[PDB]
DNA sequence: TTAATCCTTCCCCC
DNA sequence: GGGGGAAGGATTC
């Protein structure tokens, strides 16, 4: 008896822009990132569920969802706005258990083995944490609820948008013999393509298979992941996260290669990336190219200390004039990333 | 206008 | 032979 409860905001961005002003709920909301480069360039960072029944999603291109809803209000993305919206909501969560692990700006896993007894008394702890989000925040969550940080996730996409589901000991039984190995948290395409060679089309299927020749298409740690999946074994504790890295990438008007037309660009990725950082010092830092074809290139450094502003620049152009030396190719897209803070 | 955890090398050295 | 760590890249969400 371990019942772990998983939290996730449905199309958080978008119910977020449906909440600062109301007058958008019911109509086709898609919040995008409009790159600058010409008239609409630019991706989905996501739609709401009016917008996504008609293809609109989370990745297409602004060019793309206007062909489909060129009547859509489309908005442009204020990540600022919901992080602070976000880290309300994961106080709101506090109040429910001490144990609390934060996925990501929207995702959350709290330990509530001790506060709950059965997952009868989950699922009513379930409805509880949804019904105050709504009436603090006004935003519909998702809930899932089961033996393990897997299935708990697992459930919530089954239940999704606005829902609560209990996946139990005996739907657990069965999910890992019926259940897509795809829908599997951490199955990529890349994973999920590797392991329809291998004959794994079911989590059931590891179990099948000689442990070195698993190691050896899916590294070890995918592999014993999976495993413990199978044979029933998973018992990942909820520890709290901490950033391990902070950065920011900018999208060039135009594809270059020319190193006095980068800078600039470079500079202020650098600017706006301090400003996130916000007290904390890093050692480490990274520069971060994509290049015309939209392959993703880097080169880093890690000093014995912490990295002050003007080393940043200095250090973040000799690591540029190392991309463009070893890459012969136009640069789309550049930034940096810093990590390894105090 | 958009962050995290492995995995594989490589090098240094006990 | 294996500890350690840094670097560049692969994958997922
Ligand atoms: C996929 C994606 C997400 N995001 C951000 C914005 C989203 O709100 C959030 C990512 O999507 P998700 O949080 O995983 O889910 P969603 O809540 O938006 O979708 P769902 O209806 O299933 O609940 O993270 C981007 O900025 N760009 C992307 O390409
Ligand atoms: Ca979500
Ligand atoms: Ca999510
Ligand atoms: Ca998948």
């Amino acid at each position: 008896h371990m019942i772990v409860l998983f939290v996730d905001f449905d199309y958080f961005y978008a119910q977020v822009e449906e909440v600062l002003n109301p007058s958008l709920k019911g109509k086709p909301v898609v919040v995008c990132v409009f790159s600058g480069r010409f008239e609409d360039s630019g991706a989905v960072a996501t739609a709401n569920y009016e917008a996504r029944k008609f293809g609109v999603k989370a990745g297409i291109p602004i060019v793309e969802a206007k062909k489909i809803l060129p009547n859509a209000v489309y908005l442009p993305m204020r990540k600022e706005v919901y992080q602070q919206v976000s880290s309300r909501i994961m106080n709101l969560l506090r109040e429910y258990s001490e144990k609390i692990e934060i996925a990501s700006i929207d995702e959350a896993y709290l330990d509530i083995s001790d506060k709950v007894r059965d997952y009868r008394e989950a699922y009513n702890l379930g409805l509880e944490i949804k019904n105050k989000i709504l009436e603090k925040e006004k935003i519909t969550v998702t809930v899932g609820i089961s033996k393990n940080k897997v299935f708990a996730k697992i459930a919530a996409d089954m239940a999704k948008p606005n829902g609560i589901k209990v996946i139990d000991d005996e739907e657990v039984k069965r999910l890992i013999r019926e259940l897509d190995i795809a829908d599997v948290p951490g199955i990529g395409n890349i994973t999920a393509e590797k392991l329809k060679k291998l004959g794994i089309n079911k989590l059931v299927d590891t179990l099948s298979i000689e442990f070195d020749k698993l190691k050896g298409m899916i590294g070890e740690a995918k592999a014993k992941y999976l495993i413990s999946l199978a044979r029933d074994e998973y018992n990942e504790p909820i520890r709290t996260r901490v950033r391990k890295s902070i950065g920011r990438i900018v999208t060039m008007k135009r594809n270059s290669r020319n190193l006095e037309e980068i800078k600039p660009y470079l500079f202020r990725a650098i600017e706006e990336s301090y400003y996130k950082l916000d007290k904390r010092i890093p050692k480490a830092i990274h520069v971060v190219a994509v290049t015309e074809d939209l392959d993703i290139v880097s080169r880093g450094r890690t000093f014995p200390h912490g990295i002050s502003k003007e080393t940043a620049y200095s250090e973040s152009v000799k690591l540029l004039q190392k991309i463009l030396e070893e890459d012969e190719r136009k640069i789309r897209r550049i930034g940096v990333r810093f990590s390894k803070f105090i």
